[PDB]
């Protein structure tokens, strides 16, 4: 049994809810929240800007030190950093950004990072400002992630379309 409430069950291991990820993390304090990161860990908009704003910019300060030491992530890759006031840990995962021309086949590689964690609160990778089709992102999630994932979908309209169209 875990703390997540109000989710619709899609599969054995994937759950979904219409919720602002910033507010869900604050309520649950999950072991892992996933950030929709870029390779530079520059958290300016979308899930990253909102998560980072909720940490009062402490996520960005920590991230800048990580990049200064290690250099940029790979598209499809990840790193584990602090969850600050939102979670124990933040798993920063880089999905491909269609608005930069990145290979959508890298979305499966991105979701494979989730399998290193037993339970996660996450957004749909490569959705929203990353430019991918969220229906596709949910299909790749279900077909790739084997650990227990609780997906927070920001837009109510999109949430209802993802549920209604789910195979
Ligand atoms: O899921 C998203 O796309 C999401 C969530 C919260 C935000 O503030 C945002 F800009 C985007």
């Amino acid at each position: 049994v875990n703390s997540f409430s109000g989710y619709l069950k899609l599969t054995d291991n994937v759950y979904i809810k219409n919720a602002d990820i910033v507010e869900e993390a604050k309520k649950v304090k999950p072991t892992v929240v996933v950030n929709a990161a870029n390779v530079y860990l520059k958290h300016g908009g979308g899930v990253a800007g909102a998560l980072n704003k909720a940490t009062n910019n402490a996520m960005q300060v920590e991230s800048d030190d990580y990049i200064a030491t290690n250099g940029p992530l790979k598209v499809g890759g990840s790193c584990v950093l602090s969850g600050h006031n939102l979670a124990k840990h933040c798993l920063h995962v880089v999905g491909p950004n269609v608005n930069k021309g990145e290979d959508i086949q890298l979305l499966k590689s991105a979701y494979e990072n989730f399998n290193q964690h037993e339970v996660l609160l996450a957004p749909l990778l490569s959705a929203g400002i990353f430019g991918a089709d969220p229906i596709h992102s949910l299909r790749v999630c279900v077909d790739t992630v084997r650990t227990n994932v609780y997906l927070a979908v920001f837009d109510k309209n999109l949430y209802d379309k993802l549920v209604s169209s789910f195979l």
